[PDB]
């Protein structure tokens, strides 16, 4: 592949994922009003819509992303959509020990996850992700990182794979993912960790993907089990929101 | 603050990876001449009886883990709880490696794709493994990694879930990052004495704990499949095999 993407630089790398960062939202609720007349679920259920929008832009951001065909792209954030808001929010959430800021108007503490049944395990869940982070000194750098990773990792031993194409494609985003790991070791490096420490550190960011991984399953199920799923992302959805993109 | 006094924190690489290779179960076999061809009870009735054999034989080598025995009961069993499909699954994977579009259960138990169907919804399951035995097939996953990244699941993958107030919880956390971080160092070593660079050892690295994800994945799969048709091994279960 042609692709710049494997040209970058670990700093350049870092740029365009800094770049790349969507916004934070705001929970849409009148702050005139008192807190009940709000239902939980249905402000979260927003939000994820609100920032489902943005996660499409910022993905064809991630280089290497746009070199993928269309198909691949919906592949990928079908797998990927709910453990990149699950990564977002343990970040934001870092410096508020016991609480997940969903938005800077919506921070939630343990006793809120009891409202809806099953949700304050995830909560849990979530709490000691961030609380891992934050043991870490997790840097905005490695997040943005870890995000991409997630991404490009999540869908792709996935894919139904017989044509040459599906192979190549496969072969794009695991080079990708090695220049993710070269940036992730650079910053280290340039941090002045040793090259054992280096080599440790990533071991422990790539080992929390996979709580990341669990968190989202379980998260998943217990949206399933409902009768009204507002947000979750159908393949054919996410290809329209893709093409209604561009 | 306070660091766990383990033998396993001062072995080298090279006796991790001896301790590991010998802590190995033994390959079991599927119970004997059963009614072929199957029906979807009969192959679950099969893979079920396979699960609870091999578990035991996972007990035993948990213990022969360096590190894991210096945990309470409580936490080996919380580690046990959450890893044991993961555990299971990685094993299936490994044994199934030279034998593309196959699962090796038992030597008396290879099954293909379209055997999968025998029962509703296992294909899909089918399909992840065969595509995580063909992803360690093209990286040539070499054995002494393999036993590395077996340990690194049994530790990792209920590592986050412990329910934590006290400085003793977080003194054995701090023991089980030690631990997950002297496995690194060994898989790193086993990667430098293949004569991999170094760009090439923390690559290597990073696509086989990226792995690990997926195998957390269909774990989950898995259990929702088993919990749809009905599966975690007890606590009690759990314990009393330990204790024995
Ligand atoms: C953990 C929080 C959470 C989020 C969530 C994601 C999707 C939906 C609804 C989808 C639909 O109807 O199709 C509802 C809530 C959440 C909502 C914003 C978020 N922003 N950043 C992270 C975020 C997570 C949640 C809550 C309960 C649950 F049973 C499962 C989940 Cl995952
Ligand atoms: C994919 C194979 C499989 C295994 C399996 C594991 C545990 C149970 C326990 C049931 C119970 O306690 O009532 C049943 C089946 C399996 C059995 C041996 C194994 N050895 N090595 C890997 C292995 C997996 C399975 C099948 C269907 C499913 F819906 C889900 C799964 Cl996980
Ligand atoms: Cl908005």
């Amino acid at each position: 592949k042609n692709s710049l993407a494997l040209s970058l630089t670990a700093d350049q790398m870092v740029s365009a994922l800094l770049d790349a960062e969507p916004p934070i939202l705001y929970s849409e609720y009148d702050p005139t009003r008192p807190f009940s007349e709000a239902s939980m679920m249905g402000l979260l259920t927003n939000l994820a819509d609100r920032e489902l929008v943005h996660m499409i832009n910022w993905a064809k951001r991630v280089p290497g992303f746009v070199d993928l065909t269309s198909h691949d792209q919906v592949h990928l954030l079908e797998c990927a959509w709910l453990e990149i808001l699950m990564i977002g929010l343990v970040w934001r959430s870092m410096e508020h020990p016991g609480k997940l800021l969903f938005a800077p108007n919506l921070l939630l503490d343990r006793n809120q996850g009891k409202c809806v049944e099953g949700m304050v395990e995830i909560f849990d869940m979530l709490l000691a992700t961030s609380s891992r982070f934050r043991m870490m000194n997790l840097q905005g750098e490695e997040f943005v990182c870890l995000k991409s990773i997630i991404l490009l990792n999540s869908g792709v031993y996935t894919f139904l794979s017989s044509t040459l194409k599906s192979l190549e494609e496969k072969d794009h985003i695991h080079r990708v993912l090695d220049k993710i790991t070269d940036t992730l070791i650079h910053l280290m490096a340039k941090a002045g960790l040793t090259l054992q420490q280096q080599h440790q550190r990533l071991a422990q960011l790539l080992l929390i993907l996979s709580h990341i991984r669990h968190m989202s399953n379980k998260g998943m199920e217990h949206l399933y089990s409902m009768k009204c799923k507002n947000v979750v992302p159908s393949y054919d959805l996410l290809l329209e929101m893709l093409d209604a993109h561009r």
